């Protein structure tokens, strides 16, 4: 159908907007603390602590499979990156601190993306 294609152009454009959002969020992590999944070789107990691991490469794979239906699903995954870190790591660690800074700085980007998603539909 013609509608399914119209829809697919929207999802494709959402994917386009979310790609740019993902790039902006990832720039707020210059130390690359959140770039890749926590290694289960190097933290073998990790899944005993954290039930839904997340990281920027894993989000990117989902994005490129147009696996995000709306901004809310994308935000959910960003929030997991931050929240998982703030649980596993103590307050006085470079890792916890990095998550706080990413949350704070990401807020601004996510604020405008919500307005852009509502505005452009």
């Amino acid at each position: 159908s013609m509608e399914q294609v119209a829809m697919e152009l929207r999802l494709t454009e959402l994917t386009r907007l979310l790609r740019s959002v993902l790039d902006q969020l990832q720039d707020k992590d210059p130390a690359r603390i959140f770039a890749q999944p926590v290694s289960l070789k190097e933290v073998p107990d990790y899944l005993d602590h954290i039930k839904h691991p997340m990281d920027f490469a894993t989000m990117r794979k989902r994005l490129e499979a147009q696996g995000y239906k709306n901004l809310h699903e994308f935000e959910e995954d960003f929030d997991l990156i931050i929240d998982n870190c703030m649980k596993y790591n103590a307050r006085d660690t470079v890792f916890y601190r990095a998550a706080v800074r990413l949350r704070d700085q990401g807020g601004v980007v996510l604020r405008q993306a919500r307005r852009e998603v509502d505005s452009i539909g």
